[PDB]
């Protein structure tokens, strides 16, 4: 009783910006892609199931010559177990466990989840993870569910990629529709982390919660927190980088989805660092969003993603101040 | 009702060349290899289909060490929409349209196909491209077929592996064997393909012509087709390289297939280019070639392939001289 | 009539050494990977079999960054064809002909296996090698097996990574538990291994012989093998590098398969070099290990590995000297 799904997606995509387009929110240009990866779970005896998980990033807009593997990278490489009613224990490359909150507006046709950076210590995915997870607290509370999560210090040759160790976790409750969730992580920084000029101290902290509306087509989600030491910023005009001391993060996100399969999305960003050493206040992301998707099935969609970028152009870290609008068709199985 | 098949092959390769094997044709040595894809397509109701496709290339000539990831790259990246009589579109990584063409005569058992340039605006395989195709005049005219595709500016770290915005389509016709075939694409060049010594011009240009014949189990196609500063060009004696100002291709190839399984294959090509600043006329490509394929089945076949290489060892460019054979077997699914 | 199956595995992997680890047998840290492979077999006729495999490895401990591409490879590309009474024969990336033989004892929850190194004449894994094989001599002679295996010239970026043309064969009986075995090769070496300050010689050479019992649930194995110029060497202290004039190793292992799943294993290893110019005679391996690996089923099984260090820390080359523990929980289909 072993049941394996292999799965992918192709991606045709462009990325329309003025010019450059060094100077925008998503670039400009040819920006296709392909996912892989298996999905795998085993029924070892009625209480006990195992499972694993493989997902790779194949960039479709690479020549065939030196630069041939720039942007591939393995997304997700974990096996764990379930048992019954006390929960799953899995452990390598995963999602965060904050982002059992940032989940809830990461939901844009192509942007948005700005705040959930890959190896960012609990926000996105992650290398080295030990996650646990709780449903229904042990079988007790519908709609009640928690997690845990260990994360190993990664020493890697770049601070941008580096962690110490940390603990984080994660509680959340659902009752028709609505969705409630808190999530909490902190873990040691490394000595090259530290040695940047930007960003100083020695713990990383990161939370955020989210608010949900979810039935009857309807999707309406907002998502807060706050990091110190852990979102990594650069400064376009002396090449420093490093991490923020402080940022508060917004996004909201308004959502319908019609039975014929178009699915309109509204969408509100703004990421604001504070005590950036050299500078005080500035911002990160500020854009509000206005796209559609439209769905032909479960196997082919179509899409358009425009990005008002509010960004000004006098920002003291270089963030890009244009907009930038995507387009993107999808066969995926 | 979605039809997806991964599909792949495992080719044990060797290439013979007389000791270097750097002034030969195919070079010397080891040159396995493996392939892997996905190939989708869903009916989303009785006029409109979906699909996609992804390609990737694995060397497995390459240790797993250091230079473990040489040659590995995305051949085909892409997805698009087909509807009843009107046609198709798709975006991605995928054949440039003059390729339409040089299909014709890139049929060898392992070499041939030579002016069909990876990265090349139209001849090869690209990235950044859209595509449109048609199928027997909107319905209307049996083995009336057309296409148009659209290229986007890749500006990539080299000269050769870059182009600016383009346009290109292609015709052909087929009557009951025959096949008749145009091709013809121009494309801006880039600062950085202008720079180069070898080049001089702001459009690249490609066309070429196929003729061709392919039922009761012959074989027969020619091509011939020209180009401006599109052809890239090494010269060996002065580690200077860019683009060919013009040259002139032909292709021709001659085969059987037998019943029991045998494909013996004659060809023969020649490429010339022209106004190279410093030598003026000098060929890049010039041989004839006799090999065959053995195909058990479906699944496996073997092969030769040998190369008389007619190009001189005075040669102005320092394109090899040496003959090479080509010995492989193959598995695929 | 075409069997194919896709097939891979996601593995949680942990190590623990005493903090640095760089001075230990395993190192410290996340060591999750992943493996994806295909293997496909045609019934050709009914005395005629034709097959493929192709098998990488997806590091699942790299970040999404710069790092991402590190210990990614092929690890088998290769076909054949494999005919009735009379035997295989396959071309590519394969298994050395003389891991017939190390197969014997490389039989570990996590290490050992340690003298089975990769692109290293017949040993590992290795590119650009014809190999034949044969069973029950013709049909002839039950339990005993043969091979040979030609391998051409590698000549890589690196000494490590390289080989000249060479030979080698391995010959087996096995009747009813006990299974004995015996393999040997030799290779040129090319300019560059010998330009190396560590090993001196034109041909490197290797041999093992294995003893095992397999039957029963138990598992008794052993290996016994030497090398001339062929065992690849550092000297941490100065950074120089090449390869051990000669080296003897011996492995030895004991398992028992409880039914209800676990599977004890206890291990020794010892690998000495001999005649490494600057030092005389240093040990390279030296341990002995205690683990062992729950099944759960055909799908999901986790493991133990500790590995008890008994190389000294004033060891000549700078050869780890702490233990090493690994833990792994493992999905595979
Ligand atoms: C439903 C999935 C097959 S898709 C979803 C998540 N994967 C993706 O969203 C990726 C992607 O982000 O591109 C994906 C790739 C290919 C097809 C569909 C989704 C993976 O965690 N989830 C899988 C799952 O857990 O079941
Ligand atoms: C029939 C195919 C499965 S094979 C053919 C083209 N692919 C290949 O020729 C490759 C290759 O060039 O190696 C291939 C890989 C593996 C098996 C068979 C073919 C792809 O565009 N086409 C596929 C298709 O469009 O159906
Ligand atoms: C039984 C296999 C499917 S697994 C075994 C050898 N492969 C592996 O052991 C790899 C690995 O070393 O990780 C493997 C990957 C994924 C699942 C199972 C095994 C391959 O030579 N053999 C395959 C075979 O020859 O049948």
């Amino acid at each position: 009783g072993n049941k394996v799904d292999l799965y992918g997606k192709a991606v045709g995509l462009h990325y329309f910006s003025k010019g450059n387009g060094e100077n925008s929110y998503g670039g400009n240009g040819d920006m296709t892609y392909a996912r892989l990866g298996f999905k795998g779970e085993t029924q070892i005896n009625s209480d006990l199931t195992g499972y694993g998980q493989w997902e790779y990033n194949f960039q479709g807009n690479n020549s065939e010559g030196a630069d041939a593997q720039t942007g591939n990278k393995t997304r997700l490489a974990f096996a764990g177990l379930k048992y019954a009613d006390v929960g799953s224990f899995d452990y390598g490359r995963n999602y965060g466990v904050v982002y059992d909150a940032l989940g809830y507006t990461d939901m844009l046709p192509e942007f948005g989840g700005d705040t959930a950076y890959s190896d960012d210590f609990f926000v996105g995915r992650v290398g080295g993870v030990a996650t646990y997870r709780n449903s229904n607290f042990f079988g007790l509370v519908d709609g009640l569910n928690f997690a845990v999560q260990y994360l190993g210090k990664n020493e890697r040759d770049t601070a941008r990629r580096s962690n110490g160790d940390g603990v984080g976790g994660s509680i959340s409750y659902e009752y028709e529709g609505f969705g409630i969730v808190g999530a909490y992580g902190a873990a040691d920084r490394t000595n090259l982390q530290e040695a940047q000029p930007l960003g100083n101290g020695k713990k990383a902290e990161q939370w955020a919660t989210g608010l949900k509306y979810d039935a009857n087509n309807i999707y309406l989600a907002a998502n807060y927190g706050e990091t110190r030491n852990a979102t990594p910023i650069t400064n376009k005009f002396t090449n420093t980088s490093g991490f923020a001391n402080k940022t508060q993060d917004v996004l909201l996100v308004a959502q319908y989805q019609f039975d014929f399969g178009l699915r309109p999305s509204i969408a509100y960003t703004k990421s604001k660092a504070k005590d950036v050493e050299g500078i005080g206040d500035v911002d990160l992301v500020n854009y509000f969003e206005v796209g559609a998707t439209y769905y032909f099935n479960k196997n082919m969609s179509t899409y358009v993603d425009y990005i008002i970028n509010q960004i000004d152009s006098d920002n003291k870290l270089g963030v890009g101040s244009d907009d930038t609008v995507a387009v993107g068709i999808v066969y995926q199985f």
